[PDB]
């Protein structure tokens, strides 16, 4: 598995700062937008990433305050990362686009999406943001873990202090071992403490047994609207996998119209370290057929 990023930088200034992006394929057609989540950058989809470009355009935004990109003094809630990517897709003049999302870059990409229906011709998601209606449906071994994040005191301690979302969460949730330089590539925006709020706010953000209240609505409504959309969509999904386990992924199979549902083996929560080229391959494979407008 590639630990290389070999993609030039791009940039684009909006609401004051700037945001870096990868961005690389043809220019005259739909483009393919990469939606990552905590606590990475694009640099997870970069072994995705290949199998596209060569048919479609590729788009990889950092999230603000993240990756490559600038680090505004924010409060770093979903509704701050909402505003900045709403503006990031309006500067590139984007209209019409296919989703690739994962984490909290799907509650992003599902949100857009429900908002502007008639620009989302497919969605490729995996291990996405769905409420957790109690601590039950969280995932027994991470969910002390998660009670703690949860929390102004320990959770700040782990997250800011002890950087335990890159050094613990994000290996742990990797099914293969992650090598010491892909590691550097993601430590590299948070190697300040103070520079980790929003690996710190995303997880107080989650839905999770009610709270916050905001979220749990906001996603609730994206879900109602994914399960009435006929939109194609492609469901990447691992074993034992964390937010989207197996049997769920069977329920979305049959409950989700015109999804496709494929199997990468073992997986946790970032698929894309596990087995990059079979989500690479199959979203290019099933690019084509999206084209149309009928
Ligand atoms: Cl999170």
């Amino acid at each position: 598995i590639g630990t290389g990023f070999p993609f030039d930088p791009h940039y684009v200034e909006v609401l004051g700062e700037r945001m870096h992006y990868v961005d690389v394929g043809p220019r005259d057609g739909t483009p393919v937008l990469f939606l990552h989540g905590n606590p990475t950058s694009s640099y997870l989809w970069r072994n995705i990433i290949p199998h596209v470009a060569p048919s479609h355009r590729c788009i990889a935004p950092d999230l603000i305050g993240m990756g490559k990109s600038d680090k505004p003094d924010l409060d770093y809630f979903f509704d701050d990362h909402v505003r900045y990517l709403d503006a990031f897709i309006e500067a590139l003049g984007l209209e019409e686009v296919v989703l690739v999302i994962h984490d909290w870059g799907s509650a992003l990409g599902f949100h857009w999406a429900k908002r502007n229906p008639e620009r989302v011709k497919g969605i490729a998601c995996m291990e996405f943001i769905r409420p957790f209606p109690t601590w039950d449906e969280w995932p027994e071994f991470a969910r002390e873990t998660f009670q703690a994040f949860r929390t102004a005191d320990v959770g700040r301690e782990l997250i800011i202090d002890q950087n335990a979302f890159i050094e613990g969460a994000l290996p742990k949730c990797v099914v293969r071992p992650l090598t010491e330089v892909e590691m550097d590539h993601y430590r590299e925006p948070f190697l300040k403490p103070v520079d980790r709020e929003p690996l710190w706010r995303f997880p107080n953000e989650l839905p999770i047994a009610g709270e916050p209240a905001n979220i749990v609505a906001l996603v609730e409504a994206y879900m109602n609207w994914l399960h009435q959309s006929p939109v194609p969509k492609l469901l990447f999904w691992g074993t034992p996998g964390v937010l989207i386990p197996p049997a769920e992924a069977a329920r979305l199979a049959e409950s989700l119209p015109n999804c496709k549902t494929v199997d990468i083996g073992p997986g946790l929560h970032y698929l894309q370290e596990d087995n990059p080229d079979l989500i690479g391959s199959e979203i290019a494979r099933w690019l084509p057929a999206l084209h149309h407008h009928h």
